């Protein structure tokens, strides 16, 4: 075969139209299927990108001959590129994987994956001298081995995608070939976008049908999901708006259910040509659709463009077999859709009418884009640092800039609303979507507020008038006042500027004031800054983090003591009405700045929906705000804002009397060893949750758990809960806690008497009817524990246990420490010892380690000394 070399073509320019031509509908594919009447070569010049979509189970060798020798030169001559489409699979190997089926020639190794990428471009692109490669990423093309989805193959396809990107596309060795990704997936579900995005020229999203357009529907919340705007935002992380193309489908002959998109007009006997009309179709809506932010899109594309013009069978009308007949298309829908995008307001060029100043127009064109649609949508930074700019006229046409930077424009004498972006001040979005919506969501659809542009000004050494009044600006940050050596008039009134002394706002304001009073008259009209209503925020950090107070019969309000205050965005703490009136009447050069109307309740934060979590040294927790002092105890107070009850906003330790050490729950995450409780819910007793949503049921009516603390320590307390939501009648009514002393009967170690047959020691024996029970315990160092519970109902009692706590202090191998202090007085129980002249010392210690172990303060240093001291007598 004699493949012609590539003829010259102009660069692709938006708006772009794409079409997927199914190869089995080319005349030349099967000269025996005389019903196949179309030809790829007949596509019109309105088609920028013609994808070859093939049935990989056929040869069609005569078609590839016609493709390479007639159709590609014909299409290239009109500016149309011919793109080879391949399934995702082809980059992975495995089932039906094309070239990659030869795993022995292309092994899954670093060198083999580089060889496979090169073979892929050689075979699917360069063989017929095509213009690029389109990898279709969707459920129907996913890597599979023996019909099952291959996570390994997916991992491999990422490696091979990169390697192809080194050969073609914007980062490839051959930048004349496009590298395209088309996908049905949202970006977070696309396994290849994160690594592949830098390598592709274009990203195509297949959004056929009403579910592509409106999103799917979340029936639990009655809200759309995966909407067209959400899909674009998910990929906006990875590609530029002009790289994004959205796809609809024509009607494929004999389409089954699940292949019925209705993207073109439904048939009508009384207008046999309505299939070729586009007005109001989903395809026309995609031609018209534009994201609300970023920029204008790259274009749209059709699936099954050989069916261009066939009308769509009715959803629930009779069989219409005429539509399933194959006919020669005139490509009329495609030509019209292309004209719709070409003539659309968004794609009009930015020109002198938008920006008169030639040098400004060229900085906007370079950073924002060439299209007027982008003025409406671009939401990044605009840097203006060419001093040759003589007029900032036009910048008002920028609607959603994140940041404006005016740097060293020595020729700009004025700044005000006429030469500033529209969102210098608070504004809402005015674009209106062309898409259908789910009326099954009769909820919002409301014009989202646009964030205000950040304003940076420096080196405007000819700026004479700055007027920013009435804009609700939140700060002056970004104004390098010390370069505005030519200021004569400044107005900053009616904003949200905290100008109180000590703030950086004040410094910028004061430096400007220095510039203007060194100039002429500083009249009541020359430097105005009043009527500021700055925003009251929550203090990031609070004042009191610890309070020692005496044991008294007083109920203290912890929230009034520890949590109050409001803070401006510059750090001005206001705790009170009194504080705020002092603030209201602050002054600059004999003039107040805070607005006279600005009430304290207007400005001031509130703590209505805030939550408190008070925890004592024995781990008892309450959410009571008023705390009593009547009891020698040490607490941990925490406050939680309504928006988040997992991380606290402020915490503080409250000591009543002499401080006790904070104990921990040593049973947290304990391992279930044995007993008759259900193992899954037995685990949940120790995971740490007081009212587990999940079922806490241990058995039907009496249960036991043998368990093992992760890190054994010194136990001083225990606690267990019944779950509220249940009646007292179903509460645990008798409990028995036992510790395993006399370690490991018959031992066996790895072989394990699940301790089911030994002499354990009963540490507690509960008999009551309360929701929560807690009790002090006498210094046990056991690692193995058993609890038995009984709610005293019938055999079908379904006894339940949300949480059990074994509470004390972390002491590594405290059992040996206990075994000694116990054996110490039993080697004073052998008592056949003389040592009376000796042992003033042997006693001044088992009553000093004893006295240090029982001290509310837990000093790990003391006890580890005193214990190692007494076993100096293993030497008698
Ligand atoms: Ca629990």
């Amino acid at each position: 075969m004699k493949v012609p070399e590539k003829i010259p073509m102009k660069p692709l320019k938006g708006p772009l139209y794409g079409g997927y031509f199914r190869t089995w509908h080319d005349k030349t594919s099967d000269p025996a299927e005389k019903d196949k009447v179309n030809s790829m070569g007949e596509l019109p010049k309105e088609v920028d990108l013609a994808f070859v979509f093939h049935d990989w189970t056929k040869d069609y060798s005569l078609f590839w001959q016609e493709l390479a020798t007639k159709h590609v030169p014909t299409l290239n001559k009109q500016g149309t590129r011919v793109i080879r489409t391949i399934p995702w699979r082809f980059l992975a190997g495995g089932d039906h994987s094309g070239i990659a089926e030869d795993a022995q020639k292309y092994p899954n190794t670093p060198e083999g994956n580089k060889a496979l990428a090169k073979a892929i471009v050689d075979e699917y692109v360069y063989k017929y001298n095509l213009d690029g490669l389109d990898v279709m990423i969707e459920r129907d093309s996913i890597p599979k081995v023996n019909k099952e989805e291959s996570k390994e193959g997916i991992e491999r396809s990422i490696q091979v995608f990169e390697e192809i990107g080194k050969l073609i596309g914007p980062k490839g060795a051959d930048k004349s070939r496009l590298f395209i990704m088309d996908s049905t997936y949202m970006a977070d579900k696309n396994p290849l976008i994160e690594r592949g995005a830098p390598y592709i020229d274009l990203l195509l999203v297949q959004v056929y049908g009403t579910q592509g357009e409106k999103g799917g529907f979340d029936n639990a919340n009655h809200k759309a999901v995966d909407t067209m705007e959400e899909r674009w935002e998910s990929y906006s992380k990875y590609i530029r708006p002009e790289q994004y193309m959205v796809g609809f489908s024509f009607y494929e002959e004999k389409a089954n259910s699940g292949n019925l998109w209705y993207d073109v007009n439904v048939e009508d006997d009384t207008n046999p040509n309505i299939g070729s009309e586009i007005k109001g179709t989903r395809a026309e809506r995609y031609a018209k659709w534009q994201p609300k932010t970023g920029g204008v899109k790259g274009g749209i594309f059709s699936y099954g463009i050989d069916r261009d013009g066939v009308a769509h069978p009715k959803k629930n009308g009779p069989k219409t077999p005429d539509l399933d007949k194959i006919v020669k298309s005139d490509y009329k829908v495609s030509k019209a859709l292309k004209k719709v995008m070409e003539n659309d307001k968004s794609y009009e060029l930015i020109d002198q009418k938008d920006f008169p100043d030639k040098a400004l127009r060229e900085a906007v064109i370079a950073q924002v884009g060439s299209r007027r649609g982008n003025l409406e949508r671009f939401n990044g930074t605009l840097r203006l640092d060419n001093p040759d700019i003589k007029s900032l006229e036009g910048l008002n046409k920028l609607k959603k800039l994140a940041k404006l930077e005016l740097i060293g424009l020595s020729q700009i004498t004025k700044l005000d609303s006429s030469v500033l972006p529209e969102n210098i001040k608070p504004t809402k979005d005015t674009l209106v979507s062309v898409l259908e919506t789910y009326k099954n969501d009769d909820r919002k659809e409301e014009a989202k507020a646009i964030p205000q542009v950040a304003l940076t000004i420096s080196g405007l050494t000819g700026l004479k008038e700055l007027n920013l009044a009435g804009f609700d600006r939140d700060s002056l940050a970004g104004i390098d006042a010390a370069s505005l050596t030519s200021l004569e008039k400044v107005d900053l009134s009616s904003n949200k500027l905290d100008l109180a002394a000590g703030t950086e706002n004040r410094q910028i304001l004061d430096t400007m004031l220095a510039t203007v009073t060194k100039h002429g008259g500083v009249s009541e009209k020359t430097f105005v800054f009043d009527h500021q209503k700055p925003t009251g925020l929550y203090p990031d950090t609070y004042g009191t983090k610890s309070l020692q107070l005496p044991v008294a019969n007083d109920t203290i309000d912890l929230q009034a003591k520890l949590l109050f205050g409001t803070v401006t965005n510059q750090g001005t703490l206001i705790n009170s009405e009194a504080d705020y009136k002092a603030y209201q009447e602050q002054e600059i050069a004999g003039h107040r700045f805070v607005d006279s109307s600005y009430d304290y309740k207007a400005f001031a934060v509130t703590y209505k929906d805030y939550k408190i979590k008070v925890t004592d040294s024995t781990l008892g927790v309450t959410d009571h705000k008023d705390l009593s002092t009547s009891k020698e105890e040490t607490y941990k107070v925490e406050f939680f804002s309504p928006i988040n009850s997992t991380k606290p906003v402020h915490e503080a330790k409250i000591v009543v009397g002499e401080e006790k050490t904070m104990m921990v729950n040593l049973a947290e995450g304990a391992t279930i060893i044995g007993g008759d409780a259900d193992p899954t819910n037995a685990k949940k007793v120790f995971d740490g949750l007081l009212n587990n949503d999940t079922t806490t049921l241990s058995t039907s009516n009496k249960a036991s758990i043998i368990f093992e603390l992760k890190e054994p320590g010194l136990v001083k307390h225990w606690r267990f809960f019944n779950d509220s939501k249940i009646s007292k009648a179903d509460y645990i009514k008798e409990a028995k806690l036992e510790a395993f002393v006399g370690h490991l009967e018959d031992s066996s170690k790895v072989k394990d008497s699940l301790e089911k047959s030994t002499e354990w020691v009963t540490v507690s024996d509960y008999s009551g009817e309360a929701q929560e029970f807690s009790q002090p315990l006498n210094n046990i160092g056991a690692k193995y524990w058993r609890i038995t519970i009984d709610n005293k109902k019938s055999q079908y009692g379904y006894v339940s246990l949300p949480e059990l706590q074994i509470i004390g202090h972390r002491l590594p191998e405290a059992a040996t420490v206990m075994t000694t202090m116990a054996a110490a007085e039993e080697l004073s129980q052998q008592k056949d010892k003389f040592s009376q002249e000796q042992l003033k010392e042997l006693e001044v210690k088992v009553a000093a380690l004893k006295a240090a172990l029982d001290n509310k303060m837990f000093n790990a240093d003391t006890i580890n000394a005193s214990f190692a001291d007494v076993k100096a007598y293993i030497d008698k």
